[PDB]
Parts: C-alpha cells; sequence; structure tokens
C-alpha cells in the first residue's frame, strides 16, 4: 500500500476498502494498464470525425494525420487544449466571485460583503481606479466591473496581467505578442486554431499556448483578489490535517472543490447550527477542507484539512464522512457511488457541475445562509443514521501553521525593517542563508506514490537553505507530512534558512521559528507567489528570469496545472515537472518547451521523473541564477 | 478511385498523383487503418495527465476512467468539447468581421465600407437599434457594437440567437435554461465543466452541449449579418463548378478558407491588375474559390468554384494553380508540402493559422489592398515559373447558377405574391406540390467516397417534391454533380417540385426554372436556412418542430458541423448524419441524441450511414410533420 501512498492514514484506509470491496483510485488505475502509448506520447488525435488519427512514435506507417497534420502539430494541438481548459477552469472560477462581489454590493447576496478595505483600496490602486472621494461599495462595484471585462476584448489588454507583473517583464511579453486581449477570448482563439485545417506550425502554436496560460494567471490573480475583498486576506493560524482531523462524535462536514463562496458560507453558518447537531447526539459540527476549497477556508479560518486529491475517496472510507460538500474541479465522480457503500450523504451545489447518483442543492448567492442550513441539516440526519455504527478514523494527525498571505509575509518580514520589508530577505539571499526560493504547486497523481515527489525534493532543497512555499496539494502533501509545523525546522531545515525563520518567527513573536513550508494558499493563489517574487524582482530592479526562483509541479495530474506550470515559465522561471506531459512523442515540440523557450521568456521546463535528480536540476537551476547575478553558491 | 471519389475529375487527379508519388487524403486515411476503436466509439479519454483512459465497449475492464468517469460522462464530456470548438471556429469568424466593420466606419480600413444599406438598416431594426435620425457609419457602429457585446456576459443574452429565432422557440429554449449568455462566455464554461472533477451527469452535460451549440448558431448568424453588410447580399448569380473552371493560361488563383474579408478583396484588386498578369504572358487572372470562402465569393461576385474539402489537393495535382490564398478552418496541412512538388504557391494570411512551410503574408485590414497586390505579384510570378510546363487540367466542369440569399429567396418569391412572398410556398406545402424542405450542410468526410451521400440522397428527395437547400461543402457536392443546373430540373425534380421551380424562374424572367437546388452558401449562411424556416414558421404561426423541414449532414466531418447540427437538432429539426461521430460507446448518450431529445427540442438526430435508407428516414420525418399539420402525404 506503500507503493500507492507514503500517507500512513491512506494507507489504512486503502487496507479497509481493500477487505471490503470498495473500489479506489488505485485499482482503477490498475485496471488500465497498459495505457495507450499513443496517448501517452501525445501521438494521437481526435479534432475531426476523419479520425482517430495516431502516429507511431518510431518505425513504419501512419506518420503523419489523415488530414497531412504532422507529430508536432498534434502534439502542440493537444497542449494548447489542455492550457485553454486549465484557464476556463480557473476563469470561472474568478467569474463566479467576480459576479458575487458586484450582487454583494447591489443589495443582491446579503450573506456577502466586503470584508477586507484594505485590500479593496489597493486593488484598485493597482488598476487605476479612483479611491479619494469614493464610497467603499463603488470602489468594489468598479472592481468587480474591471474583472469582467478582462474576459472579452477592449481598449487596454487583460489588467490581470499587465498590472500584476514587473514592467520589464510585460515589455519582453508584448515584445513577443503574447499579452492576453481578454481571458475567455484567449480561450475561444486556442480552442478554434486547433481545430481541424487551422494552425499548424509548431511555433506558432505554442506562442500560442504561452499567451493563453497568461489568461490562465489572470484568472487566478483575479480569483485571489476577489476572495480576499469578500472573505478577509489570510494570516497566519494554526490547525490540523490528515484523517485524524475527524471526530467519530462529531458531525463531520467536508468542504470540497474549488470555490469559497459556497465553502465560506457553510463554515460561518456551521458556528451557528452547532446547538442543533448537539440535539442529534453530536459534540457539534466538525467542518474539515478537502482539495482546494479546503486550503481556502484553512488559509482564512483553520479549518482543518481532511485531505487531498488522489486519496479524497480515503476520507468517506473511515465511515464518520457524513456529508461531503461539492462545488466544481479535482472530485473524483467516484465519490458519489462509494457513497453507496459508506453512507456519507454527497451534496453538489453548482449548476454546471451535477454527479448522477448525488444528491442536489441548487445554491444561490441570493439565498446563501438558507442552502447552507439545509446542506448541513442532511449532514445531521446523515450522524443521526449512523449513531452506533463503528468507524475507523486512523489516529494520525500533524500540526499545521498556514496562511502566509504575500501581505502576511512582507508583514511579518516587516518586523525586521519596517520601511524595507524585503530588504532583509534579499540580505539573506545575497550572503547565503536563503540559496533561492522554490514554490511547490499542483497536484497528485495516481502514477506516482502519493506525496513521493513533493517530500523528497522539499526534504533536499531546505537542507540546502531553500525557502519552500506551497499552494493547492502540493501544500496539502507538506502539510500532512510535517513540513508546517516550526517544531520540525531544526530536523529539516538548513543552519542558514533556519537562521532566517527563527529570526522572522521571534520577531513576530512567537518564541520558535517559521513552519518550514509557507503555505500560501489554494491553487488560484499560485498568485500570491507571483506578487511576492515580483515584489522581490521590483525592489531589486530585476527581471523574474533573474531571480534565483523556481517551481516544482512534482506531482501534477489537471488541466489547471498544465495552465499554471506554462504561465510560471512564461513569467520567466525554471519550471519543474514530475509527470511527463503527453509531449514525448514530438522532439521539436519537447525542445522548444526544455529548451528554447528560454529565449523568449527566460523561462523553461525541467522534465525529472526522479525526485532525486528533480532536486539536483532545481539546485542548479537556482545556482545558476545566484551566479548570473554574481552571488557566491 | 471511384470509391474514393464520385467526382471524375477528382479521379484523374488521384491517377495523376499516384503515377507521380504525391500521397493524397485517401492514402494517409489507408495507411491509418484500422483506425482506434476506442475512439471511434468515444470511449478514451485525454482530459488529465492520470490517463489515458479507456473503456471496453463490451466486456471486462476497464470499465470506468481512472477519476471514476462513466462511459456516459466520458462520451458526453468529448461531444461537448466538439461543440464548443466549432462554436470557437464560428465565433472567431463572426469576430473577424465585426472588427472590419468597426474600423471601416472608423476611418481605419479604407478598403471596407457598408456595401448593403438595406441589410444594415434591417439587422438594426431586428436588434432594436435605433435607425430614423441616424447616420449609417453610426448605425453600424452600434449594431457592430453590439455584436462584440454578445461574445460575453450582459445585461442581455446572446442577441443573435434571441432576435432570430420564433418566439416560442425563445421560450422553449429558456425553460430549459438553453439560452447562451455569451458566445465566449459558454466556449469556456464548456471547456471548465468537462475538465477533470467537474460535471459528470450525462444529461447536465449535453445541455450544456446543445446551449453551447446555440452559440454556434448564433455566430453562424451574425457571420452572415456582417458579411452581407460589408460584401453585399447575395442575389441569383450564373458559374461554373470543378477542375475544368482552371485554365492552363491564365494565373489560376484559389481563394482558400472561410472568411471573406480576405478573398472578398482578392477578388476585387485581381481585376484591377489584369493587365499585369498579361505582361507575365498569362491571359489574366483567373480567381477560383475552394471551400467556403470560394462559397462567398461565387455567391457575391460568381467565382467559379474549383473544388471543395476531401479533394483540395487535387486542385494543385492539375499543375496549373499557381497560388493558393489561405485564411483558416479545413485546409489540409499536407497542401504546404504538396506545393514542393506541384510548383503551387501556397499563401497563409492570419496570424493565428500558418503551415510550417508555406509563405506568410501578414494581412492587415487597413492596408488591404496592397496585401493582396503583395500576394497576386507571388502568383504572378509563379505562372512565369512554369510557362512552357505541361498541365493536366480534367476537362470536366457543370454550370452552376447560386446566390440564393434569404432575401433573394423571399424577393422571387414576391413576383408571385407581392404582399404575402410566404403564402406561393406555403401553399404549395399544403397541396403537396413541395413535399417538405431539406437542408444539407456540412463537409466531405475521407471515410465516404466524395459526393455519394449527397447526391444519392438529394436525387431521392427531389423526385419525391422535396424542395433541397444547400450549403458549404453540402452545395459544393450538390454543384459539381449537376444539381445547381436548370437544366437538369426536368431529369431531377419530381412534377410537383418542378411545377414551382418553373413558376417562380418563368416569374422571375428567366425562361427556365429555378436550378434543383437553392444554394444558399456558405457554412456560416446555414444562418440563411434558420432564416427561411423561420419566417415560414411565423407565417404559419407555428414552432420550427412542427413544420415539414429536415436537414442532413451526410458527410460530415469539422468540429464546426458537429456544432451544426447539434443547434439544428436544438433548433427543432430532424438532422441527418452520415458518419457516426464518437458516442455509439454510451447507449444512453445515443438514446438522448437520437431519441428523448425530441421531448425538450422537438428535434433529432437521425444516424444512418446507408444513404439510400437515409433518404427513406427523412422522408418519414418530413411527412410525419406533414400528418401533425393535418397535411396529405
Ligand atoms: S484533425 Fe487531422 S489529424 Fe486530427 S482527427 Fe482530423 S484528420 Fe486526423
Ligand atoms: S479525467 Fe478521468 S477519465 Fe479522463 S484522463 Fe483523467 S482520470 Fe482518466
Ligand atoms: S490511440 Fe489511444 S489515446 Fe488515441
Ligand atoms: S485509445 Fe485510441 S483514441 Fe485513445
Ligand atoms: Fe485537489
Ligand atoms: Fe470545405
Amino acid at each position: 500500500q506503500n507503493l500507492k501512498s507514503t500517507d500512513r492514514a491512506v494507507q489504512q484506509m486503502l487496507d479497509k476498502a481493500k477487505r471490503e470491496g470498495i473500489q479506489t483510485v488505485w485499482d482503477r488505475y490498475e485496471a488500465m494498464k497498459p495505457q495507450c502509448g499513443f496517448g501517452e506520447t501525445g501521438l494521437c488525435c481526435r479534432h475531426c470525425l476523419q479520425g482517430p488519427c495516431r502516429i507511431n512514435p518510431f518505425g513504419d506507417e501512419p506518420k503523419v494525420g489523415i488530414c497531412g497534420a504532422t507529430a508536432e502539430v498534434i502534439v502542440a494541438r493537444g497542449l494548447d487544449r489542455s492550457i485553454a481548459a486549465g484557464a476556463a477552469g480557473h476563469s470561472g472560477h474568478a467569474k463566479h466571485l467576480a459576479h458575487t462581489l458586484k450582487k454583494a454590493v447591489q443589495g443582491k447576496a446579503a450573506s456577502y460583503m466586503i470584508k477586507d478595505r484594505t485590500k479593496l483600496h489597493s486593488i484598485a490602486k493597482r488598476l487605476g481606479i479612483p479611491t479619494e472621494g469614493q464610497k467603499d461599495e463603488d470602489i468594489a462595484l468598479e472592481v468587480a466591473k474591471a474583472a469582467l471585462a478582462d474576459f472579452h476584448e477592449k481598449d487596454t489588454p487583460v489588467l490581470w496581467v499587465t498590472t500584476v507583473l514587473p514592467p520589464s517583464r510585460v515589455k519582453v511579453l508584448s515584445a513577443h505578442g503574447l499579452i492576453p486581449a481578454g481571458i475567455d477570448h484567449e480561450i475561444a482563439e486556442i480552442m478554434h486554431r486547433t481545430s481541424m485545417g487551422c494552425d499548424a506550425d509548431a511555433q506558432n502554436l505554442l506562442l500560442g499556448g504561452l499567451r493563453c496560460s497568461l489568461a490562465d494567471l489572470a484568472g487566478c490573480y483575479m480569483g485571489t483578489d476577489l476572495a480576499d475583498i469578500l472573505f478577509g486576506t489570510p494570516a497566519p493560524v494554526v490547525t490540523e490535517s490528515n484523517l485524524g482531523v475527524l471526530k467519530a462524535d462529531a458531525v463531520n462536514v467536508a468542504v470540497h472543490g474549488h470555490n469559497p463562496v459556497l465553502s465560506d458560507i457553510i463554515v460561518s453558518v456551521s458556528k451557528e447550527m452547532e446547538n442543533e447537531a448537539r440535539a442529534a447526539g453530536a459534540t457539534g459540527i466538525n467542518v474539515v477542507g478537502i482539495c482546494c476549497t479546503g486550503n481556502e477556508v484553512l488559509m482564512r479560518h483553520g479549518i482543518p484539512a481532511c485531505t487531498h486529491s488522489v486519496s479524497q475517496e480515503m476520507a468517506m472510507i473511515t465511515g464518520a464522512l457524513d456529508a461531503m460538500i461539492l462545488d466544481y474541479q479535482c472530485i473524483q465522480p467516484s465519490v458519489a457511488t462509494i457513497a453507496e457503500c459508506t453512507g456519507t450523504t454527497v451534496i453538489t451545489t453548482m449548476e454546471m457541475s451535477k454527479i448522477t447518483g448525488a444528491t442536489h442543492v441548487n445554491f444561490a448567492e441570493e439565498a446563501a445562509v438558507e442552502n447552507a442550513k439545509q446542506i448541513l441539516r442532511l449532514a445531521i440526519d446523515t450522524f443521526k443514521r449512523r449513531k452506533g455504527k463503528p468507524v475507523e478514523i486512523p489516529n494520525i494527525k500533524t500540526k499545521v501553521v498556514a496562511g502566509f498571505s504575500t501581505e502576511a509575509i512582507i508583514n511579518a518580514l516587516s518586523k525586521l525593517n519596517a520601511n524595507d520589508p524585503l530588504k532583509p530577505l534579499i540580505d539573506n539571499v545575497v550572503n547565503g542563508n536563503i540559496r533561492g526560493v522554490c514554490l511547490f504547486a499542483g497536484c497528485n497523481n495516481v502514477k506516482v506514490p502519493q506525496d513521493q515527489n513533493f517530500t523528497t525534493i522539499a526534504r533536499k532543497l531546505l537542507k540546502q537553505n531553500v525557502l519552500v512555499v506551497a499552494t493547492g496539494c502540493g501544500a496539502g502533501a507538506l502539510m500532512r507530512h510535517g513540513f508546517m509545523d516550526p517544531a520540525n525546522v531544526d530536523e529539516l531545515c538548513g543552519d542558514g534558512l533556519k537562521a532566517v525563520l527563527t529570526a522572522i518567527g521571534e520577531a513576530n513573536g512567537l518564541g520558535g521559528p517559521l513552519p518550514p513550508v509557507l503555505h500560501m494558499g489554494s491553487c488560484v493563489d499560485n498568485s500570491r507567489a507571483v506578487a511576492l517574487v515580483a515584489a522581490l524582482a521590483n525592489r531589486l530592479g530585476v527581471d523574474l528570469d533573474r531571480l534565483p526562483v523556481v517551481a516544482s509541479a512534482a506531482e501534477w495530474m489537471h488541466e489547471k496545472a498544465v495552465a499554471i506550470g506554462t504561465w510560471a515559465v512564461t513569467i520567466g522561471l525554471p519550471t519543474h515537472i514530475g509527470v511527463l506531459p503527453p509531449i514525448t512523442g514530438s522532439l521539436p515540440v519537447t525542445q522548444i518547451l526544455t529548451s528554447s523557450v528560454k529565449d523568449i521568456t527566460g523561462g523553461y521546463f525541467i522534465h525529472e521523473l526522479d525526485p532525486e535528480t528533480a532536486a539536483d536540476k532545481l539546485l542548479a537551476a537556482i545556482n545558476e541564477r545566484r551566479a548570473g547575478l554574481g552571488l557566491p553558491w
């Protein structure tokens, strides 16, 4: 079972699932083997009814698609469509928040409101919306309107790209025609240009993909901006993670999916309705997080994280999960089937994301509180139905310190230098205490034993004094293995990095260091790491492709993460990926993405499946950046 | 070779290509066999890096995707993405025209202009834009702005759906939540909802697809509206088709692709520069059409149609095609490779549609005339390089009467009844002279011997007194086999239909009947057939799903045609398709699309590969509609 997951709590429930005959994602993966090699290499195309077409990676025919499409064209078209799908997912999430803010400040969704006035005002100034002399509800309405405007063509390009990156970076991107004109405009243009009998030039295709990946960055950043306005900018918090955060005695309610517009309300209302859970014989309502919406409520409210990504079914297998509350993205549809065996009430809430067999509760922002009550009452009723039934919650959990927004990181640094808060961090980069910065992002993937790449690469980089920040299921993987607990700084961190984490933590009145890894939030909160690295770049007067900053999507899965890794490359970062995407069937495409894209953006993909080697290659990329600045390494 | 194409001119060049060793689409198809059965049935998914996943249509594992996605979910997700890609293609075409009109009436593209004032004004009134008291350049600017606005969310739904369909049809669609909110908004929402771990309910998924197919209808209709404003509403014209329209002595220039913003300029300028072709020893500049942009210039200017779709390489094989001028969609990328052997200069002109090996001439509307000259001069130079070289143009051509816009059809009918022009057509429907109406649309497909379904179904329906209208490569197939020549009315048409075509033609001062099939234009001009059938529905006070009107995508290929067939079903038509899309791996999905969608929209797909049976099934659907009106059949 340790070949399936490195998580001991996950291993325990794989054993339960096996003896109870419940099929798991790993069983379904086993049943899928050997997987198709055409699809695995990218040498397959179904973009018209003359297909499916395939190309032998080596040997005799077929060598070309029926229409004449080459291996490099087919491979670039499929990758482009992946980026556009990811962009669409982050786009719909941000759009949802934009509509919610608009409804809130027009008196239509009274359950929502401007909770962060400081963020609202700083966003308006970033965008050049006037603050002085304007009411907050009118500033917010203007900000919401500008968010919605970035989805279509207009007189300006996408502001959630051009106002968030260093200006030298925007200039370099504009010179190559890479600045998105509108978020949904780029998505549609990708779908067009990759359809049959359109764009048939690998380089042209890939440049379109880089541009669309910046449409995804825009959606992430606007998702983060809007969620902070509506729900508060995260600040450091302490909580726990892994399955041991379930309580046999309480009504265990999982928020699962991505968008907090729903889950943030569930958190708030659950607190009020906890007298009503006691009436049914539970201690209360134990709200726990799964996947990114769990990260959202962990980052803002300290909701404990139950589990993540590939292992999400395992929360159900305990027998104690009374309800799983879904919006969209990364929900294994199997949870609807597994619920028949575990008793869990699975509830979908968004019109465009239903699962056959799951209870659907239409959720409307105008009636959010009533909807949350109806859903929490279904959870209460399910906990009743399992009173007396035996549960197996693995007694396994870790301590998690999280909530490291870019605002919170800068504020923490400000305690060392009040008027130049980035200077102490840069000072320790220059003197070697911080070797560089690595962002871990993305998913788990059934192809990789869960968390194995994340923890192995992280252990090695931390020893080498790398400041590690993490998001999404990368943060989930690290937090479930102890990397967000300050008690592990001595074991995990190098002396230089420990010095820095200790100085900052003690200067923030903690008596202890910062945790070994800084949790910066959900997948859209990859935008927070951009905001930080862009702030570092601007204080130093250099572009991102000169900073000792790298990224690792060490176990990635979703089209969203493909878009993120592409925009990490596009904004100039060396970007390690731990599962090969379907590109190896074209050497020219692989070469563009791993080498010659350096000449355009300064970033590049690092393909490396073995995580020890991956850590070496990431350190090498960090140290090459150090040298280009004339720094010791 | 007659197993490859029923076109005798195409057969002749297949023989030339074979002996010269030039590989063709049919050779590439042969080399692709046996094609993958997972993809053919739709039981394959690559929407995340845990894939590729497949499902055995029958038997043992794999039975489900790794994430738990069922066969019905995988099949519905892939179909949805096809509709969105088609919608994106018609969207980008319409968007292009919208930007051109805006530039034209703002003094930025002086090569363009309001050529059809009547169409401009009637569009403004359809949309409720004010005409009386307004300048034309200001009405047009308002119309262009409303076109661009329909791509994103706003206070109104997509007007190029809600103002073009019968109001009872809009009401039925709204009740099911099927009205698009914005064109690129629906495209992005499809891409989101079909990504991993989102929508996992076949019915929910398919309803999203119907809605996105109406976003495609909107793009088609707005493409037709804008092209008519800018370039003129088509009116009846006479010209020729097939390879025999090439002339060994002239500079033969093919316009190929979809968007006339480019090709309409090529037509105009080529006329001026024909003294300059004589200086190089050609009789002139023979502009000919391929695919839909050829239909556009055929419909408006009587440019002869060279060939279409699957057989487009064959124009090159003659040796006399000096240049092929491309914008996007349905261009086999093989033309760039074949040009090395035939001498043809292949020229791409749009930034997002390049082919490796082809000459790229950036085309800008602000400099359209200079660009057209540079391109026509390359054609002139290539004709020089082949003086003395021997050519093999098959001496095969047909007479084509075309240009039957809905305006032109109504005007022609008006000569029989000036104040109630639709009444004579309805009168002959009621009395049986016209059994019903069939639209042929879509592509050729290498899987079907070229034109075989189109001509066989058409021959049978015309004998049974069906009024046949046709667009795109369906019109191409019919026109290359003589169905647009009035001299064939006696052989092809039934006595009732002949009576009607004769009465209308003679009343329009022709001494002869209308041609056996009415050519209504390019693929986006499928919107013209909607406008006609909606006008018929409104005059009768019934919805489209009560009219004896059907459609046949008899040889379809492109994601665009998948979107068109879906919106034909969505607006209420029985819709025959001659190549199975990848859905047969899910009985529940096949059942929705072929039967139970009747209960939602009144339309339904008719899957039928054998064209004789297809004609029987189409007649049965027409006759069932007749009966529901209490009409004799
Ligand atoms: S687009 Fe070309 S390569 Fe793809 S399925 Fe169609 S014919 Fe084959
Ligand atoms: S989305 Fe599901 S079915 Fe598709 S490739 Fe990923 S795991 Fe497989
Ligand atoms: S041939 Fe297997 S992914 Fe298409
Ligand atoms: S298994 Fe062949 S299309 Fe994927
Ligand atoms: Fe996740
Ligand atoms: Fe065509």
